[PDB]
């Protein structure tokens, strides 16, 4: 399995093109909230990695796939 | 002088130098930085010298040779 | 209690505390922090005590004695 790299995720989350921070804030307390402790996300109870891979960023979800998502997820866990 | 990347990470994020506003957190902002390239600009400068001589644009003298080297050392990690 | 600079780095960058919004990543933001100084403000407080008692402005109590000591230990490293 891939194992997310939090250091990569720090930079990927802040990436100007992905633009996560514009919608979610620096640590998920912006316009749309992210709970960094939750293990299931959305109506389909996806993992953090899969919700990011499949659905984020909204502009173009395919621009952050599985490894990107795994890295970002590892970084998001540190928010708590 | 040999760049210190821990220093470089803070200097790149420095609020006065403000590199991130123009270049993003990892060089994918409005103006791109390619962390793989070894020559930069029309005069084929090193990463260190392009930063020292030309950046930030507001006042290039605010990040001189040592600052540039530390920031360059950090930017390579984006590869 | 002896501050843990590694943890200080994490706390300083935490968006709930939001120290970087006002002070910058290395104390060169809107409000400066001098990492060499040993007295701060008009009651000549220690670095730890100014943070514990007064920062962040949104809610001083969100960063107590331990938090302040860790962050202070990190701030000293900016001198390098
Ligand atoms: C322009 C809008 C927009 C952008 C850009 C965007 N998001 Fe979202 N995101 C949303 C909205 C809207 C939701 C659903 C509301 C919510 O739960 O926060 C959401 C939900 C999420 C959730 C589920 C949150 C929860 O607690 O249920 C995660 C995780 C998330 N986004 C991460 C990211 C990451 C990582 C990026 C980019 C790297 C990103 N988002 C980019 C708008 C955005
Ligand atoms: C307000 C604008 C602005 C600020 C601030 C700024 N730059 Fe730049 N930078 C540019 C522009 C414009 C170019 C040339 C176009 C390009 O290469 O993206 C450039 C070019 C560069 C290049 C060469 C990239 C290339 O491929 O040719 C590097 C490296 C760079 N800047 C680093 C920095 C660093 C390090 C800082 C601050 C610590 C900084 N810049 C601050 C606008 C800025
Ligand atoms: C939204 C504003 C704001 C936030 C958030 C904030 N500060 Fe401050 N801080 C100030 C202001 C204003 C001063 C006093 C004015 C000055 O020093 O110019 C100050 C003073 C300080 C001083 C004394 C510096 C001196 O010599 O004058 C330290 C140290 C400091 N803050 C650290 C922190 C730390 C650590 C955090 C959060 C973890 C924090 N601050 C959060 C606004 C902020
Ligand atoms: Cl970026
Ligand atoms: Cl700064
Ligand atoms: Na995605
Ligand atoms: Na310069
Ligand atoms: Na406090």
């Amino acid at each position: 399995g891939y194992v997310g790299n939090a250091a990569n995720g720090q930079l990927l989350y802040a990436n100007a093109t992905l633009d996560c921070t514009n919608c979610h804030g620096a640590m998920g307390d912006g316009l749309y909230k992210i709970d960094p402790h939750a293990t299931v996300f959305g109506q389909n109870n996806k993992t953090l990695e899969n919700i990011i891979a499949e659905d984020m960023p909204q502009l173009n979800p395919a621009s952050c796939g599985a490894e990107c998502a795994a890295d970002i997820a590892a970084y998001i866990r540190t928010w708590a």
